[PDB]
């Protein structure tokens, strides 16, 4: 996250890191055995880490969670990112406390202008590379559909939505990768992609939930 704040330790409870050795891309806690995270995040052999605040030392609220079954979008297209949605169910449920708890998915879809809280512990710069320790977090407003097709030309589907600041300065960057865009408490995106990191005209691009719902609801009942 570029020029946002520390989130302060379990204030973000639905937040996970998924690890292979090392966090590489966070998710979003769904429900006691399901996890939401972005289809690029794809890999074999993760570790679903809740309760985490600082991602190097043990603190004492972590959950260490293996996967059992990775569900990757069946139309998802990893050279347009479209679909980059990816369920994973855990081996054992989580144990839901008040540092670690869900997020609800949305009833309807949120519109230009909602402010949403988007958190990670990817860059936290746009030029060079530092990666926090602790999570951080941003408050970024959802842009409209125009503003975000005018950024990028042919390259927006219905799927996907910008969320930032055109002017630059603040956004999500590599290592915020399937992470949460939390708006007015339902979950509305996750981190996908963005040509460089806080960059002017430039915004974060995010996959948009609202239209997964279904999907989700389907696959976790029958999985
Ligand atoms: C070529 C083209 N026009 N495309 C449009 C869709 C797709 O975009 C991508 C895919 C992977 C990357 C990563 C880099 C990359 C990876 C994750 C990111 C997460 C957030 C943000 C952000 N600024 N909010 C930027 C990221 C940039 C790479 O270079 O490998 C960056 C952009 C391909
Ligand atoms: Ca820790």
């Amino acid at each position: 996250i570029v020029g946002g704040y520390t989130c302060g330790a379990n204030t973000v409870p639905y937040q996970v890191s998924l690890n292979s050795g090392y966090h590489f891309c966070g998710g979003s806690l769904i429900n006691s055995q399901w996890v939401v995270s972005a289809a690029h995040c794809y890999k074999s052999g993760i570790q679903v880490r809740l309760g985490e605040d600082n991602i190097n030392v043990v603190e004492g609220n972590e959950q260490f969670i293996s996967a059992s079954k990775s569900i990757v979008h069946p139309s998802y297209n990893s050279n347009t990112l479209n679909n980059d949605i990816m369920l994973i169910k855990l081996k054992s449920a989580a144990s839901l406390n008040s540092r670690v708890a869900s997020i609800s998915l949305p009833t309807s879809c949120a519109s230009a202008g909602t402010q949403c809280l988007i958190s990670g512990w990817g860059n936290t710069k746009s030029s060079g590379t530092s990666y926090p320790d602790v999570l951080k977090c941003l408050k970024a407003p959802i842009l409209s559909d125009s503003s975000c097709k005018s950024a990028y030309p042919g390259q927006i589907t219905s799927n996907m939505f910008c969320a930032g600041y055109l002017e630059g300065g603040k956004d999500s960057c590599q290592g915020d990768s399937g992470g949460p865009v939390v708006c007015s408490g339902k979950l509305q995106g996750i981190v996908s992609w963005g040509s460089g990191c806080a960059q002017k005209n430039k915004p974060g691009v995010y996959t948009k939930v609202c239209n997964y719902v279904s999907w989700i609801k389907q696959t976790i009942a029958s999985n």
